């Protein structure tokens, strides 16, 4: 009994993409597409979590090149899945990208022109979850001003984004659902380093005026992103099967 899920991370270079995924479950600049895998096996359950790191655009890599290589990768995993399906292989190993975190610079008006290009290049091929990178550069009012616009410009530009399901019908879930739905785009902070924050070493951003904690819900939206991801793996998977994969199958079998 096997379950496989693949997460991709995408966006402008230097937005802390590699740092955040290393932090999810000397850390150099990402030059090519790099996949890392976490295989959990016990009893008769075999979980496979793949994380696809991508080189960001704008520093040594021009945006058109960057999303061409990313699109190429996504279409390849569709290709592979189709081939395994094209003969019967009723039990396949699934490499499709079921979720893509789009990292947005905190320094922008909302989505910069190149971001809109990128997102629209891939929004029909993958579930996009937009995140505000390096949120420790942002005041709470600044976070909120940015969050609104990103959402506004996503609508303005007809950018297709993964939306959460809700209500199967329950109470504790009713809150967590509306909360997570409201806190999008998540403003996140990542850290590769641990700092003595009184009695236990927590990650992890040491400034002379204070310390930023990755896993403090009041500092940033990391745990919210992480729990959103865990608890919605199944929906994200079905949608890429029913909507994104079908549109691939649409064109290639034609
Ligand atoms: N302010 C701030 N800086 C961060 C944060 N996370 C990482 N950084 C810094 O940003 C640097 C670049 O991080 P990195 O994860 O490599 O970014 P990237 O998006 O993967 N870069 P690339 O796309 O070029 O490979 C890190 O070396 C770290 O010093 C964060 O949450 N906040
Ligand atoms: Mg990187």
């Amino acid at each position: 009994k096997g379950f496989e899920f693949t997460l991709m991370v995408v966006g402008e270079s230097g937005l802390g993409k590699s740092t955040l995924i290393n932090s999810l479950f000397k850390i150099e600049r990402t030059v090519q597409i790099e996949a890392s895998t976490v295989e959990i096996e016990e009893r008769g359950v075999k979980l496979r979590l793949t994380v696809v790191d991508t080189p960001g655009y704008g520093d040594a890599i021009n945006c058109r090149d960057c999303f061409k290589t990313i699109i190429s990768y996504i279409d390849e995993q569709f290709e592979r899945y189709l081939h395994d399906e094209s003969g019967n292989r009723r039990h396949i190993i699934d490499n499709r990208v079921h979720c893509c975190f789009y990292f947005i610079s905190p320094f922008g008006h909302g989505l910069k022109p190149l971001d809109v290009a990128f997102m629209k290049a891939i929004h029909n091929k993958v579930n996009i979850v937009p995140v505000i990178a390096k949120a420790d550069t942002l005041t709470l009012k600044e976070r909120e001003r940015l969050k609104k616009r990103i959402l506004d410009e996503i609508e303005e530009h007809s950018i297709k984004i993964y939306h959460l399901p809700d209500a199967e019908e329950d109470e504790d879930f009713k809150e967590q659902t509306r909360l997570l739905k409201a806190s999008i785009p998540f403003s996140v902070v990542g850290s590769n380093q641990l700092i003595e924050a009184k009695g236990k070493k927590v990650r992890g951003r040491l400034y002379p005026w204070g310390v930023v904690e990755v896993e403090n819900p009041e500092h940033n939206d990391f745990l919210k992103l992480r729990t959103m991801l865990i608890t919605h793996m199944q929906d994200l998977q079905e949608v890429t099967q029913d909507l994104h994969y079908e549109n691939f199958r649409s064109e290639r079998l034609k």
